[PDB]
């Protein structure tokens, strides 16, 4: 119930929300059907439109008009945005030359530069260049301020997940808004775009920017706008809030536009009808900037121009139907479109089986345009599993396509020509970032970055401490003139042991053998030097990784590689080695094919054993430092130490062997040497965070040897490829991956072919940031370089995407 007989008189666009049954006058009142009876009359005036004209200049004030051109309008704060241009001989902001803003130039009483976030729905990255001739105000923001060529959204590339990620710095799995549509099985409730359940705060996790501000004494504009409030009234409302008295005035504001998304769904991303929505959004930016110029705020406010996601070509005819794969299609519920999510239609059906649904959806048609996954098997870069609202069965849909349950879902609903939602590395899903103002840099291009990083920066711009989030604070310091956040490296928690030779061969009873009994004072002192770390500067280029949790581990040195060996997990946490451009690949010799050797620095009780692998008929083994890349026949023996062995399914060894024998050398030839750090990952609860020992669900049969869920590698070289990886003076270049450790290659539909046709394609799909690996291992990389810490933080957030330009 609402008692709509109250009045909005002196309350239009009030900032404090009033509680039912009292009637509302705020920018969301329409969306709840709760505005007072006179809200349209008083708060949504339209008389005489949005622009002054010559005849109106100097007019006697008429309170009915939408905006004013009377002499008193500047002091009331309610002039039309073009007033000074039409009536006082001023220029539009867009016609003024850009001039560096070295310091804030703010009116008296302003405690800090305000922040205005100008957000645009469906604004694809390439619009900034392709539309530049029809967007002069936006082009001036971009060219004069700080811009990225694009900004990466979060998966799924939908509106509700992305806007809430911008507001919170969190992945959707953590903030809870995992799609525009959701079922929560604990609540037994459904969230939808239409309807009232979406207003309940139980859906919305984390802490959004407006709340962070309010809790720390920084006042905020209300961010959400009811759809029927025209854009011109949204801008006038912001400008009026900026004329409030000092103690009442917000410091942070948001504008939102439904365009160009609305038209892009109808016409496609580059349909000829798309020019006009782009012109109109530019004209709105012009109104805002002219308005700021009138208030003497155009060299005081920080403005962010930012989008939620892009837009791809998609038509009804490019739809895959589950009714062409499943016998049982009426027993499932599908969340459809540019991603699929599947669950049982009834919880009382004990004949529902996820394994049979997955198998019926796997590599069944030659050009199949989606791929099924259990959520824990999705690329770790998507960070899309740790939430009860994400269904166990997921379909990753190819760009340009849809999935649906049955054909009648598609014509009892062609209309549309664009859509979005796909994998967040897809080029057409990329969106926009520009920052303009005293706190941003002047005429500066920055590299692409992820939208999860912006919350921290917005907090920096306002002097706020961020709530705990998924950004890496400091990684965007290169965007800012001042207000940078200067973090310190985390402290190492566990220090390593440095064991010497402590065990005789006969103390081991591991069931392993090796043909190594083959026998010199020159070379003996030399090999002793290698075991004490004489080559470590060659193979450990950026310091040892720091261990950020409590554990017991040993540093082990060798001619060709260095490792950090866990006494708890019975294997390395990390293994580090450098391969020059000139390095040679060799075979595993015939006599050494099944060789495994006890390590006389490590006790039998803290070693793996070969008998466990013999008896586990599903499990084999591989090596972290590859025997193929040994520096000499004599050094190759080190690669068969028991302390370099890890458990590997035979199907996974196909992938791993090809990476180590072929691809490492290819990268060294292409990048002028590479440093490689490889290791295991254990994430059985799919939370993106290092598992403790008591979370491990699978062991090599009959043993305490834990089975990794994934294997990583971090591959680093010199950004200036004229210098070799091991003699680099300047910035670094990195690519990394997190490969799923699976007992089949069912993910790769062409796996019966030679590895040259499918392995690298798999690895590209499972591309990763160094930061992703840090979360999954409790390790901290790049501790000893010549580079500034903020530069290293940027490096750790880089993702190699393998998309063309
Ligand atoms: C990205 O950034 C985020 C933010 O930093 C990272 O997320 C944090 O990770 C922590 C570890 O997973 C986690 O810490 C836990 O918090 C528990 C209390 O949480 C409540 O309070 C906080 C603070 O206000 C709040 O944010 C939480 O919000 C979650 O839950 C509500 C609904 O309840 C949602 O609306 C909201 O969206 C959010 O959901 C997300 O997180 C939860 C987990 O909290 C998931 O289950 C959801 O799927 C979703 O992803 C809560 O309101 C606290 O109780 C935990 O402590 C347990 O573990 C410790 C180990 O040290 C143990 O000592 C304790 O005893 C305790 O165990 C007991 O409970 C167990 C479970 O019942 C039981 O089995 C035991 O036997 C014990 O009884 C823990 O400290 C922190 O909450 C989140 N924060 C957020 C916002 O998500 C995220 O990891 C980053 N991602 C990456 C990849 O880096
Ligand atoms: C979601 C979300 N999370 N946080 N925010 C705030 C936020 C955060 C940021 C930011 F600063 F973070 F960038 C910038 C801007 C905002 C305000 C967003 C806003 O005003 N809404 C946009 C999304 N909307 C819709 O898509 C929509 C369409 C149609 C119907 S209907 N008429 O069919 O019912 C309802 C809803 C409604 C308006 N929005
Ligand atoms: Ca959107
Ligand atoms: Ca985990
Ligand atoms: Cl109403
Ligand atoms: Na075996
Ligand atoms: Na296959
Ligand atoms: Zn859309």
């Amino acid at each position: 119930w609402t008692a709509t007989s109250g009045s909005c008189k002196g309350r239009c666009f009030e900032l404090q929300e009033v509680g039912p049954p009292d009637c509302r006058c705020d920018n969301l009142c329409k969306s709840y059907s709760s505005c007072c009876h006179d809200f349209d009359e008083l708060c949504l005036k339209t008389a005489r439109g949005w622009e002054c004209t010559k005849d109106r200049c100097g007019e006697v004030r008429n309170e009915e008009n939408a905006c004013h051109c009377s002499e008193d309008c500047l002091s009331r704060g309610d002039c039309c945005t073009n007033y000074q241009v039409v009536c006082k001989g001023e220029s539009h902001w867009v016609d003024d030359d850009c001039e560096e803003i070295k310091v804030p130039e703010c009116p008296a009483g302003f405690v800090r530069p305000p922040l205005i976030i100008f957000s645009v729905d469906g604004f694809r990255a390439s619009y900034m260049k392709k539309g530049s001739k029809v967007m002069p105000n936006i082009e001036k923001l971009r060219s004069c301020g700080t811009h990225a060529p694009y900004m990466r959204p979060v998966y799924p590339t939908k509106t509700f997940p992305n806007l809430y990620t911008l507001a919170t710095g969190l992945y959707p799995e953590s903030h809870g808004i995992v799609g525009n549509s959701m079922y929560d099985p604990v609540f037994d409730a459904s969230f939808h775009l239409r309807g009232r359940e979406k207003f309940n705060h139980r859906w919305w996790g984390g802490q959004p920017l407006w709340i962070t501000a309010t809790k720390q004494g920084v006042r905020a504009g209300t961010f959400f706008w009811s759809v029927s409030i025209p854009h011109e009234r949204r801008i006038l409302t912001i400008l009026q809030w900026l004329s409030l008295p000092d103690n009442e005035r917000p410091s942070v504001y948001a504008f939102y536009s439904e365009q160009p998304d609305f038209s892009g769904h109808k016409y496609g991303p580059f349909g000829p009808e798309m020019t006009n929505p782009l012109r109109e959004i530019d004209k709105t930016v012009g109104q805002l900037m002219d308005g700021l110029k009138q208030l003497r705020l155009h060299r005081c406010v920080n403005v962010i121009f930012v989008g939620d996601h892009g837009m791809e070509d998609v038509t009804c005819d490019r739809t895959e139907f589950l009714s062409n794969y499943l016998t049982n299609v009426d027993d499932i519920t599908l969340v459809p479109g540019t991603l699929g999510r599947i669950r049982a239609k009834s919880i009382n059906n004990s004949k529902y089986d996820p394994k049979t649904i997955i198998a019926a959806l796997t590599c069944k048609k030659p050009d199949q345009h989606f791929k099924p996954y259990m959520k824990q098997h999705l690329p770790k870069r998507l960070h899309y599993a740790n939430n009860r609202r994400i269904e166990d069965i997921h379909l990753l849909v190819d760009r340009r396509w849809h999935v649906a349950r049955k054909p009648l879902d598609v014509y009892k609903k062609c209309f549309f020509q664009g859509d979005h939602g796909f994998d967040n590395k897809v080029n057409s899903m990329q969106t926009v970032f520009v920052g303009y103002g005293p706190t941003f840099k002047y005429r500066t291009k920055v590299p692409p970055f992820e939208n999860i990083e912006l919350y921290n920066v917005m907090c920096d711009l306002l002097g706020l401490k961020p709530a705990p989030n998924n950004g890496t604070h400091g990684s965007l310091n290169h965007l800012l003139r001042t207000n940078t956040f200067r973090p310190t490296m985390p402290d190492e928690v566990s220090r390593p042991n440095y064991p010497g030779i402590m065990y005789l061969q006969s103390e081991f009873d591991l069931g392993c053998t090796c043909d190594d009994k083959v026998e010199n004072k020159l070379e003996e002192l030399n090999k002793r030097l290698h075991t004490k770390g004489s080559t470590k500067e060659r193979h450990l280029l950026y310091g040892r990784p720091a261990v950020l949790y409590r554990t017991s581990y040993d540093i082990l040195y060798h001619t060709d590689f260095e490792s950090g060996y866990s006494e708890i997990f019975l294997m390395p946490l990390w293994t580090s080695y450098t391969i020059s451009k000139q390095a040679e690949v060799s075979s595993i010799p015939e006599h050494l094919t099944n060789c495994v050797r006890p390590d006389v620095r490590v006790s039998p009780g803290f070693s793996q054993n070969c008998l466990a692998y013999k008896n586990d008929k599903q499990m084999s083994y591989g090596f972290l430092f590859p025997p193929y890349l040994s520096s000499s026949p004599e050094a190759k023996y080190d690669a068969f130490l028991v302390t370099n062995m890890v458990p590997m399914y035979p199907a996974f060894k196909r992938v791993w062997a090809y990476f180590q024998r072929v691809l490492v050398k290819k990268y060294a030839s292409e990048r002028n040497g590479v440093n490689v750090i490889s290791g295991p990952i254990f994430d059985y609860n799919y939370d993106g965070l290092r598992d403790t020992e008591d979370e491990i669900k699978q062991y090599v049969e009959g043993s305490s040897i834990p089975v990794p869920t994934h294997y990583y590698s971090i591959i680093t070289s010199c950004l200036d490829f004229t210098q070799p990886a091991d003699k680099c003076d300047g910035p670094l270049s990195v690519s990394s991956f997190i490969l799923p450790h699976r007992p089949d290659n069912d993910e790769s539909c062409n796996s019966s072919e030679d590895e040259s046709k499918w392995v690298e394609e798999l690895m590209k799909m499972h591309t990763a940031r160094v930061r992703d690996i840090e979360h999954l291992t409790g390790l901290d990389f790049y501790r000893k370089t010549s580079r500034s810490y903020s530069e290293i933080l940027t490096l750790k957030t880089y993702l190699h995407t393998y998309e063309s330009e």
